[PDB]
């Protein structure tokens, strides 16, 4: 026998098009949406109001009891964050986690900044039903498709229950999942036992309209199953008939603006230390200073606020010249995705809740104990022939560049308008002397960090630009103290392969190649390049301590100053930094915080490089067997472990290329791979895979990647062999296509075309598709302008390419006459003979060589480049690159 429902949906689909205009809305309950779509068209993020309808639903479920919100949400199907975002303004919950799928045709999350942003995190992308079930206090979906075939949403309805049925075993203390079909007989003995398994029952939320029979699954809910479906059923029946009723209105949620209070988990400030730089910031801003209740740190101390004015940008241009003359890849999301980053307060914020407010437990004591040791004989080994010294300030001045940021914060260091202006005001040099007193009778004054996002060219997040990085640095006095007391280590080239055996600091991408071929040549088991997720966000407080070792090797006054500018900035860290907050209105917040390392410090790259070089020579030691299970609890005998050492700690090192954070190394055995309790214990957790799961290596050198790059062996025509830098193409244009620039001219992108252009020509010589666009817009540029910009961050991207030179001439030099892996030192006259790499490389790289839509680009390149020059004016002289 049909249900009352299956005769509902009988009439629904016999109805004409005007019949189902007149019934859709007659009688319903509905928001007002028109004074909320306005403001999210404009952008205003900070107006309180709802993103999507279904928000009001679930208020309408609280209000009533049949929704108890609380602890951790989780919202599958999130949409826009309808759902996501009204969840996080529960005063019970504390995190709410959105997924849903994204691409072409469905709704991407939105980002507001409504009450309680900060615990939201929504990722799209994900397909739910591939997706583990995890633990949560709240499930929440809303996923359904309406069809106009009962046997389709029966068969859409059945396969959602299969999938929530996974979370519901897990036994959420609230939840609220969509059915979309309860009202045939197959599907109401499938809730039949649905409820006698998990309970709850079935809802019909007014604020829907009559066309879609659809009921939530709720857990305040006890209704009889059938009772319920086919009570919904005779309302609906009876709209039908007669008349057409009013549409009751009522009014949107406002669901407010700023942070939320968060629970405080952050370490016990210091204040004998950070003291008196907390006043002397409180003292400045005293006529707006005040406590913020609802900041959103975690794992930081927090020590106030005060009114400031926003900064950065979320805006990405395009470069026109490379756009014109890649017109194949307009198709291609991999190159079209690239824009830069977001660094407004909310911008970096977002990113800074997630990936920098964490806290990782301490290591344990026999694993900080081996720490010890092997940090300890680091430097003894790196100090051989090599001694710590004082740098000068006649150095300091000699290697601030133009954009060397001033970064002052009291009101005396305020005083120049640019660093190398400032570094010759003897007022400057009196800040530092000053400064420096105050160390050597225990106190820090002025140094303090600034905090911010950094401009990045990245792939977007949702439809808009991905959120921004954080760097910190100090200023430029603090700056100077800093280099004077460390900068030994990177001005007398510690690191360098030479002193460390397995550092590569002051290499070029052009020389890095040749340090994997020759790690392939000795023995063992595959490579391995795990990277730690979130390196700088785990440097602990232990290895801090570790990274102090050095003042050991110090005459005994440079242990003073070096021991100040540690104890006083590396250990503590007084940090500004700017907030969204109720309103619109943008906020300086002072922070501190005992670990982590900070981006911008003096000897950043080189300590990490000495921590990650400590921390694979660690993970060798559990590979072969010389520290247990035991030994992470307490360390049984230590001199087990400076005998591994002595006997055979300089050949693993040998083994290793250490570049920052980024590491590859080639083991004894595949061992390697599963020795982790260690890894794991030193809070180096890895990256995108399982905290224990075995690691993944490499059979071919010429595939594993290092600082973003792999490396193939290549032969020059007639002779001789090079190893060359590759990765993939679609990142390399995407860059290249986007303009950092606020408002260019078309000559001041024209230029920034130029280096991305001859810096393909000098590195990637052997993509086929970089070569010839790279001859392209070498062609379309005027000759005699001069390339600006930065085409990379890379530390090993130095810049040979940033000059107006031949390219011919300064390829030569890099390769070959000043190429220490190159014992025939004979020139090459022209650019037929530099190879390309194999066709079958170049497409599993990006390459595009047999499709149609780029062999007509290649045989349009003359005329395309004629056009590309009327744009930059045909005034200009040119050179035919191209032959
Ligand atoms: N298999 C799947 N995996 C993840 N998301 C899916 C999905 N199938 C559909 N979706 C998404 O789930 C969303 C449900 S609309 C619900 C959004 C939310 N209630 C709000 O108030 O905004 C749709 O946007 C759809 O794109
Ligand atoms: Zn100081
Ligand atoms: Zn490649």
């Amino acid at each position: 026998g049909e249900t009352l429902g299956e005769k509902w949906k009988a009439r629904l689909n016999q109805m004409s098009a005007l019949e189902f205009y007149s019934y859709k809305k007659s009688g319903i309950t509905e928001v007002c949406r028109e004074e909320a779509r306005r403001a999210l068209k404009d952008g205003v993020a900070t107006g309180g109001h709802a993103v999507s309808r279904g928000s009001a639903k679930l208020r309408w479920l609280e209000e009533r009891g049949y929704l108890q919100p609380y602890g951790k949400v989780v919202d599958l199907g999130c949409g826009r964050g309808g759902w996501s975002y009204y969840a996080a303004t529960i005063r019970k919950v504390q995190e709410v986690r959105g997924y849903t799928k994204g691409g072409p045709g469905h709704e991407e999350p939105m980002l507001v900044q409504s009450y309680g942003w900060n615990i939201v995190r929504l990722k799209s992308g994900v397909d739910v039903f591939h997706m583990a079930a995890e633990p949560c206090d709240t499930l929440l979906c809303d996923i359904g498709e309406s069809s106009s075939s009962p046997e389709v949403e029966e068969t859409r309805t059945l396969r959602v229950l299969s999938m929530v049925g996974d979370w519901l075993e897990k036994r959420p203390g609230a939840f609220c999942i969509k059915v979309l079909c309860p009202y045939t007989s197959t599907m109401m003995e499938t809730m039949e036992r649905l409820q006698r398994r998990h309970g709850g029952g079935l809802v019909r939320v007014p604020l829907s309209r009559n066309s879609t029979h659809e009921m939530y699954w709720v857990s305040g809910a006890k209704s009889n199953i059938i009772k319920s479906v086919s009570t919904t059923s005779q309302l609906l029946l009876g709209r039908m008939d007669g008349p057409r009723r009013p549409v009751k209105y009522e009014e949107d949620v406002n669901l407010g603006s700023g942070t939320r209070a968060v629970a405080s988990c952050a370490e016990a400030p210091n204040m004998k230390i950070i003291g008196r730089r907390i006043e002397r910031i409180r003292n400045e801003h005293a006529e707006t200073w005040f406590l913020d209740e609802n900041h959103p740190y975690r794992t930081w101390a927090y020590h106030g606020s005060y009114e400031a004015p926003t900064q950065g940008s979320a805006s990405s241009l395009v470069n026109g010249v490379v756009r014109l003359l890649s017109k194949p890849w307009d198709v291609v999301t991999g190159v079209t995705g690239i824009a830069m980053t977001d660094t407004t307060p909310y911008g970096q914020q977002r990113v800074f809740k997630e990936k920098v407010d964490t806290r990782v437990p301490d290591p344990q004591e026999g694993t900080r104990q081996v720490m010890n040791i092997v940090s300890s004989w680091l430097w003894k080994e790196l100090g051989k022939r090599k001694r710590p010294r004082v740098c000068t300030k006649e150095e300091f001045i000699n290697k601030v560049r133009s954009n060397a940021a001033l970064g002052a914060i009291f009101e005396e260091e305020k005083e120049w308008k640019t660093a190398v202006e400032a570094v010759n005001d003897p007022r400057f040099w009196a800040l530092v002397d000053r400064e420096r007193e105050h160390h050597l009778r225990g106190e820090c004054h002025s140094c303090v960090y600034n905090m911010m996002g950094k401009r990045e060219k990245k792939q977007g997040e949702f439809g808009k630009a991905k959120g921004s990085r954080a760097i910190w640095y100090m200023w430029l006095g603090a700056r100077f103290l800093e280099f004077e007391a460390l900068g030994f280590l990177n001005e007398d080239h510690w690191m360098g392969r030479e002193n460390s055996g397995g550092g590569v600091e002051g290499l070029g991408l052009q020389r890095l190649g040749y340090i994997l071929e020759e790690m392939n040549r000795a023995p063992g088991g595959k490579m391995y390049a795990d990277d730690t997720a979130g390196w700088d966000t785990r440097i602990s407080k232990f290895d801090l301590e570790n990274e102090a070792l050095i003042t050991n090797q110090m005459e005994e006054g440079h242990r003073t100053l070096a021991l100040a500018v540690i104890k006083y900035t590396y250990q503590n860290k007084v940090v500004k930094v700017l907030r969204p907050a109720e309103g619109g209105k943008t906020v300086m917040d002072i922070i501190s915080r005992q670990d982590q390392r900070g981006s911008g410090q003096v000897v950043t790259y080189a300590l990490n490089t000495f921590t990650n070089l400590v921390v694979q020579l660690i993970r060798n030691m559990e590979a072969e067997e010389v520290l247990e299970m035991q030994d992470l609890w307490l360390l049984r005998k230590p001199e087990k472990v400076t005998r591994w050492l002595q006997s055979n700690g300089w050949d693993r090192l040998k083994r290793m290329a250490v570049s920052g954070d980024d590491c590859v190394v080639k083991p004894i055995d595949d061992r390697f791979a599963h020795a982790l309790r260690f890894l794991n214990d030193m809070g180096k957790v890895r990256k995108d895979t399982q905290e224990w799961k075995p690691s993944t290596g490499w059979s071919n050198w010429e595939e594993v990647p290092f600082c973003s790059h792999h490396f193939n062996k290549l032969y020059l025509k007639d002779g001789r062999s090079i190893v060359v830098p590759c990765r993939h193409q679609d990142e390399l244009i995407g860059r290249a296509r986007v303009s950092p620039g606020a408002g260019w001219s078309i000559r001041e992108t024209a230029c920034l075309a130029k280096s991305y252009a001859q810096m393909w020509q000098l590195l990637y010589f052997h993509r086929r598709d970089l070569r010839l666009m790279a001859n392209a817009i070498c062609s379309a540029v005027p000759v005699d302008w001069v390339p600006t910009g930065r085409t990379t961050w890379s530390i090993h991207g130095k810049g040979e390419w940033m000059t107006t030179e031949d390219m011919l001439m300064v390829w030569n030099r890099v390769w070959i006459e000043e190429n220490d892996h190159m014992e025939d030192k004979t020139p090459v006259t022209k650019w037929t003979d530099i190879p390309y790499l194999g066709k079958r490389e170049d497409l599993w790289c990006g390459s595009l060589i047999g499709h149609r839509p780029r062999t007509t680009w290649a045989e349009n390149i003359k005329d395309t480049v004629n056009m590309v020059r009327r744009i930059i004016g045909d005034e200009e002289k040119y050179m035919d690159y191209l032959s």
